[PDB]
């Protein structure tokens, strides 16, 4: 079970539990509990030069938007296109859809459509009226167009501490500023990502279930040029150990981080990520950076994430060796039967 779960935080105040574990989901495996840290802390500071998770509790690094609700954000953000997504159930799967013209016989689930803010809003309201079980998750990077409240507040995150942790791990560009504005439950399934991030809490709970890279074997991801490439292909809710035996090895670290806390998700650290049940709605920033550049001569035994990118790697270069990707599975296990296994 959540052993890291962690016995619920109490806020100020004495205004209460934050949260109790009833607004947790039940899962199959272990975890240990992310360590909450402040960021003057060195534990903290080695935690993420070793590209280990942290929860960061007094950064101030969102503390404008600390204030955002949906109210506050319709008036100030402009009318721009966000991208919204639409679902059946709790798990929000993903697809890239460049790849989508590899496979066909993958139908889709989980669907964009762009929106603007009060259309949005008002999708959740008559949701909420109706009492639907359509769930909605808005992900959209924010840029220029928006607001002159939202400028101010963008311009008001400590930017100052952030740009000394890009500069002190020798982290490359800033690439993205995802905002994630999600309904009570929604969840984002378990997935890697290649880039060092910072997921910076803002409205809302969220439970986090971190597993490191060299939990590779357990997690099975999808084929690099499949549409879900990076997510695992095992459902959290119902396992299937015949053909994912494996994951039945699989121990987490897990945390849930609400308002003004910053969790460091090292690059490619697998993530689940879900929104509290009956916690309402969820408002997330993330911060993504290139991660630093690999040294020119290489240090041997190498690191599990070294060994995932030489994977994709080699799942690329026969795709378009081969002239097909949906030839490298063939090839790959007339490789490997009875000559490595
Ligand atoms: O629900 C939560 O709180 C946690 N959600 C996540 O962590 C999350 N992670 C990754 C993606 C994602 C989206 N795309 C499509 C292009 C955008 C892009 C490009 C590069 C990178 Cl590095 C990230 C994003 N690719 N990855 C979406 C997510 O929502
Ligand atoms: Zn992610």
């Amino acid at each position: 079970v959540a052993s890291g779960s962690g016995e619920p935080r109490e806020e100020a105040g004495a205004l209460g539990p934050a949260w109790d574990e009833s607004q947790l989901r039940s899962y199959s495996f272990p975890t240990r509990p992310i360590p909450r840290l402040s960021q003057s802390d060195p534990r903290a500071e080695e935690l993420i030069e070793n590209e280990e998770p942290v929860v960061l509790t007094d950064t101030n690094l969102v503390y404008p938007a600390l204030k955002w609700d949906l109210e506050y954000l319709q008036e100030n953000i402009g009318n721009g296109d966000f991208s919204v997504y639409s679902a059946s159930t709790h798990k929000f799967l993903y697809y890239d859809e460049k790849k989508m013209a590899n496979f066909q016989n993958f139908k889709p689930r989980s669907n964009r459509e762009e929106m603007k803010f009060h259309e949005f809003v008002e999708k959740l309201q008559d949701i909420q009226q109706r009492g639907g079980e359509e769930r909605l998750y808005l992900q959209q990077t924010l840029n220029d167009t928006v607001g002159r409240k939202i400028v101010m507040d963008f311009l008001g995150f400590n930017w100052n501490w952030i740009n000394k942790q890009q500069g002190k791990r020798g982290w490359g560009q800033l690439t993205s500023n995802l905002l994630l504005i999600g309904m009570e439950g929604n969840v984002t399934p378990a997935h890697y990502d290649e880039q060092q991030n910072f997921f910076a809490q803002i409205k809302g709970y969220k439970r986090c279930i971190l597993f490191p890279p060299d939990q590779f074997e357990c997690l099975y991801p999808y084929p690099v040029h499949h549409p879900c490439d990076r997510q695992s292909q095992v459902d959290f809710d119902n396992p299937d150990y015949e053909r994912f035996p494996n994951f039945q090895n699989v121990v987490g670290y897990e945390t849930v981080v609400g308002p003004g806390d910053v969790l460091y998700i090292p690059m490619y650290w697998w993530h689940h990520i879900e929104s509290l049940l009956n916690g309402g709605i969820t408002i997330t920033v993330n911060f993504w950076y290139k991660g630093a550049p690999t040294p020119k001569r290489i240090e041997y035994p190498l690191k599990a994430h070294q060994k995932v990118a030489i994977m994709r790697n080699i799942e690329k270069m026969l795709g378009e060796a081969l002239g097909n990707p949906q030839e490298v599975g063939p090839l790959l296990n007339t490789m490997i039967k009875g000559r490595y296994n």
